[PDB]
This record gives structure tokens, sequence and C-alpha cells, in this order.
């Protein structure tokens, strides 16, 4: 009923992908048009701040396209408009494409910083190949970086230069790093960690301008760098969503089962602003598995009806050197318990996130054994023993089983 062919979805990153590939395993065989202005084979982005900004093989971070047969890829092409009425596309290579079901699935741009409008030195983002590659290509041994903004991907950045022989400083206008999706536990610990594998971290600062090749803060101060890097957050691509008169800000708002409110047209992944079943609040989720379970979630209710709406609970991981760091659910409850120390000296702990009794959250670094059966008893809102959770005898995957 709901899905009418043919598909034509706009974006061909994760939530693309997954999307496609979960309508042909769903056993929908209609056409499928996908629009992607990148001029590259889809690929992954978690790479581009971690192994890919070390190793430089793009043919290692390409997403796998096999359980999308017969797709169309117009790769390097940009959708300019749709008419919802018409229910038709604009490309800027001058055609037009027909749709009976349209899927928005075109993510999110990194944010530019007003103050460094018209500099002169080197300034990049980093969300595509693209800047991937611009960025390595400035990433000299002895070199100074300078990232503002302590989001993960700023901190990935940070540890992986640090790692290459550059020398890294970072301005967070917040009192901490990771204030969008972090427990202030964690967000404490990762800078103890970056601090002592010599980053620069200054707090509570912002920037003001530049000038000949030196960035100015707003405590009347100088960090001369051979680039910026500015990883300050995204802003959703949904310009055609504003043009054509959905309801968007920041983020198409999508329900359950990704419906934007234009009949006929759908929207997943980045681009989206969503109900956090947690914090029952609209959201923009900025996560790779919200991209691939979203997507996968909107497909299978398309394709079956009777299949329920996406129901998953919001989760990342971080890699920053030493710290493989998993977090998920809410930052923070009535109450956190601590598994094992939190030291520099081989770090391994987990925090939990409580609410009247009830786990909301869970972080694990160094401890991904853990992190399964925690995202499990979030999922049933589980309600354990405190004195269990807090003592290391404790068996976590146990819980997970009896519950
Ligand atoms: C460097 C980096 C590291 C990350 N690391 C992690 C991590 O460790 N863990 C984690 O959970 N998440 C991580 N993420 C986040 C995760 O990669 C994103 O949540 C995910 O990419 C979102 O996928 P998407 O398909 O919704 O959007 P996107 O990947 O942005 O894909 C949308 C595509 O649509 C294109 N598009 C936009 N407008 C148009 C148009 N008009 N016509 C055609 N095409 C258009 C875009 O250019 C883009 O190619 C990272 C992201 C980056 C950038």
């Amino acid at each position: 009923e709901a899905l009418k062919a043919p598909v034509v979805v706009l974006g061909a990153g994760l939530a693309s992908v997954s999307f496609v590939a979960e309508l042909r395993q769903a056993g929908y065989q209609g056409l499928i048009t996908v629009v992607g202005d990148e001029a590259e084979r889809p690929y992954d982005r978690p790479p581009l701040s971690k192994d890919f900004m070390a190793h430089g093989d793009a043919e290692k971070i390409r997403l796998d396209c096999k359980r999308a047969p017969e797709v169309e890829w117009l790769l390097g092409v940009t959708a300019q408009s749709f008419d919802p009425q018409a229910h038709t596309v604009a490309l800027s290579d001058g055609r037009t494409l027909p749709y009976g079901t349209l899927v928005l699935a075109t993510g999110a741009a990194p944010r530019a910083l007003p103050t460094l409008q018209g500099a002169t030195m080197p300034v990049h983002t980093l969300r595509t190949l693209e800047d991937a590659r611009r960025i390595q290509a400035g990433l000299r041994p002895q070199s100074r970086l300078l990232i503002v903004g302590g989001g993960v991907i700023g901190l990935e950045l940070a540890a992986t230069a640090r790692t290459a022989g550059v020398h890294v400083s970072l301005v967070e206008t917040q009192p901490r790093l990771m204030s969008r999706a972090a427990p202030a536990t964690l967000a404490d610990f990762v800078a103890r960690y970056h601090a002592a594998q010599g980053v620069d971290l200054r707090f509570e600062r912002s920037v003001t301008g530049s000038v000949d090749g030196v960035v100015l803060l707003d405590d009347g101060t100088r960090i001369a760098a051979d680039m910026v890097v500015v990883g300050i957050g995204v802003l959703a691509n949904d310009a055609l969503a504003r043009a054509a008169g959905l309801a968007c800000d920041d983020g198409i708002f999508v329900d359950a089962y990704g419906r934007t409110t234009c009949p006929d047209v759908y929207a997943l992944g980045d681009v989206t602003r969503q109900r956090n079943p947690l914090s029952g609040r609209f959201e923009r989720i900025e996560t790779w598995s919200n991209a691939q379970n979203q997507g996968i979630a909107v497909a299978r209710h398309l394709v079956d009806p009777t299949a329920p709406g996406y129901a998953e609970l919001p989760w990342y991981w971080s890699d920053q050197g030493a710290l493989r760091i998993q977090v998920a659910g809410l930052a923070s409850g009535d109450e956190e318990i601590v598994r094992g120390e939190v030291s520099l000296d081989a770090p391994k702990f987990t925090l939990i996130e409580l609410q009247k009794g009830r786990i909301v959250g869970a972080t694990c670094v160094n401890n991904a054994r853990d992190f399964a059966p925690l995202r499990r008893l979030l999922a049933v809102g589980a309600k354990p023993d405190r004195a269990a959770l807090a003592d290391p005898a404790t068996d976590l995957r146990k819980l997970a089983a009896a519950v």
C-alpha cells in the first residue's frame, strides 16, 4: 500500500545502502535508483578519523552493496529539488526521476566556524573521503594542528595525529570534552588520557578570528597552527525537504516508520530528527548504528506493514588511541555505578547509568565483552541489584540471560 514503485533514494551513504539492501532482502523486486552527490563507491565514514587517516587505503572502507542487487547508483549527481505533487526529482545532470516512494538519506554536513570565514590559513572539516585525504596531505610529523571542538571525531583525529608525530592543540567552548553524548566521568577520564599523550587542551575557550597563520581566542590569546580542523558538529542536509514543504528543524521530522509530513516521502539516518525512546524527546541521532538500523527498520516496514516501527536504543563507539570507547543510552540518570578502576594504567572500566533503579545508559572502555549484555539490559529497562552491578564478581552476560 505505502510501498509504491519505483523507489528513489537521495544520498548514497550508510543509511541509503542499508535501506536498499533491506528492501531487496525483504523481497521488493521493483526499481530502485540511488542518487549520490559524491563521485565515490559508497564508503563508511568511521575509518576516516581512524585507520584510513593512519594508512590511506580507500579500498578497505567501501560499503558492501552485495545485499543490494539490481540497484542503479547515480554517483557524482546532486538532487536539486523534488516535486511531491508530480512525484519527480530534478538532478544536476539535467535528468528527472519519477518516484512512487522517495527516501531522503542525505545525512549532515560539518558546521562552519563563522569567525574563521576568510581565514588565510588551511581550515578543513572532516566528513568525506576527500576531506580525509586533504587533512592527511598536511599531517606532516612536527606539524602543528589545532582542532576546534572536543567531540569524538576531533578526539579521534587528535589521537591519530599524535600517533603520526603531529603536535595537537584542541579548543573546546564547554568545560568538558564530548559534551553531546557522554557521561561526565568518561569525559573527565578522556581529557586526562589526551593530556597524558601530549594534546594541549583548552577548555571554556572560543575562536574569535585568525591572522597570518595564528588563531585568536576569546581569552585574548593566540595559537599558531599549520592547519585548523573544525569539529563543532554537523547540520542536517535538509534543504530539499525544506524547499518542498516538509516539516524540518535542522533535520527532517520522522516518525518510527520513517514518514515525513509529505505523503510518499520518507527520511532516514543523520538527516532525521526522531524520537529517542529513552528520553521520550525528538533528537538528531548522529550515529553509525542509527543510520544502519533506522534504514533497515524503515525498509522492512515498507515491504511488510505488519513489521514494527524503528525501536532500537541509541549507541556509538569511538577509537581514541589506546581507548576503545563504547557508549549506549543516556549520559546520566540519578545514579552512576563504576565497575573497575578509572586509571591511565591499562584503562579498563564500565559505567552504568540508572534512573530509579532502571538501567538507562552504559559505557565500556576497553571492555567490549560487557557492552553487549549491558545493551540487552538497557533494551528491556532492567532493574538489577545495584550491589551486584558494582561487585566485579558479577558476570553481566549472566544477568542479561536471567532477564
Ligand atoms: C570522520 C567520521 C567518523 C565517524 N566515526 C563514527 C564512529 O566511530 N561511530 C559512530 O557511531 N559514528 C561515527 N560517525 C558517524 C556516522 O558515520 C554517521 O552517523 C553516518 O555516516 C550517517 O550516515 P547517513 O547515510 O545518514 O549520512 P551520510 O553518510 O552523510 O550520507 C549522505 C550522503 O548523501 C549525500 N547528499 C547530500 N545531499 C545530497 C543531494 N542533494 N543529492 C545527492 N546526494 C546528496 C551526502 O553528500 C552524502 O554522501 C562518524 C562520522 C564521520 C564523518
